[PDB]
């Protein structure tokens, strides 16, 4: 039902068994070596059209939680940046570690943040997220680093719903949440072709990792680790860590905007 996980017996190092692509040529995340970042005059500023974003529910997916958005129409889309076309926001989720010194999937010159936010979008040229996820130009995910420091009020509404989705599969109504409240003021970004960091690990993601992190308090981070990987009736298993480590960059180029 979701055999893969982040434990020693089913963690990232074993995903390749059920998902051979785990050892693919465009796997994410990757460490971003700023010294090797390339400047592409063709890159444009990110166009996050989230004004009419309509959040629906928060769901415990068995490895983290998703804040789902109505992607039935172009209510909240991602355009420009390194993209061609329109990409609808379908859901966002986070990745975190068991301690504040780790948790982010992408790293900056080996630097790890406490957590990492992923805003998932899909190319409207495909009719649906699933079909989109099968094409290299199908998905666009904006990664946002959460840096331990000042408590972040915008993160409040999210943390408050966690006690309502403790176990795998549990969901809760989660209306009127502005996804843009989780974005930094400066939208400088790094971009490279990659994949979803969780199985099926499809290589259809144009990664857009923001250079500027947003804040989160150590106390707020404790909150993320209170969730359960398990379904009610199963042994309790806390969601202490759900990040995939950096994967081989291989023949990929990380571009940076504005540089
Ligand atoms: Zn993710």
């Amino acid at each position: 039902s979701h055999h893969w996980g982040y434990g020693k017996h089913n963690g990232p190092e074993h995903w390749h068994k059920d998902f051979p692509i785990a050892n693919g040529e465009r796997q994410s995340p990757v460490d971003i070596d700023t010294k090797a970042v390339v400047q592409d005059p063709a890159l444009k500023p990110l166009a996050l059209v989230y004004g009419e974003a309509t959040s629906r529910r928060m769901v415990n997916n068995g490895h983290s939680f998703n804040v789902e958005y109505d992607d039935s129409q172009d209510k909240a889309v991602l355009k420009d940046g390194p993209l061609t076309g329109t990409y609808r926001l379908v859901q966002f989720h986070f990745h975190w570690g068991s301690s504040d010194d780790q948790g982010s999937e992408h790293t900056v010159d080996r630097k790890k943040y406490a957590a990492e936010l992923h805003l998932v979008h899909w190319n409207t040229k495909y009719g649906d997220f699933g079909t989109a996820a099968q094409q290299p130009d199908g998905l666009a995910v904006v990664g946002v680093f959460l840096k331990v420091g000042d408590a972040n009020p915008a993160l409040q509404k999210v943390l408050d719903a966690l006690d309502s989705i403790k176990t795998k599969g549990k969901s809760t109504d989660f209306p009127n949440f502005d996804p843009g409240s989780l974005l930094p003021n400066v939208l400088d970004y790094w971009t490279y072709p990659g994949s979803l960091t969780t199985p099926p690990l499809l290589e259809s993601v144009t990664w857009i990792v923001l250079k500027e992190p947003i804040s989160v308090s150590s106390q707020q981070m404790l909150k993320f680790r209170t969730l359960n990987f398990n379904a009610e009736g199963e042994p309790e298993l806390l969601m202490l860590a759900n990040w995939r480590p950096a994967q081989p960059l291989k023949n990929r180029q990380v571009r940076g905007f504005p540089k």
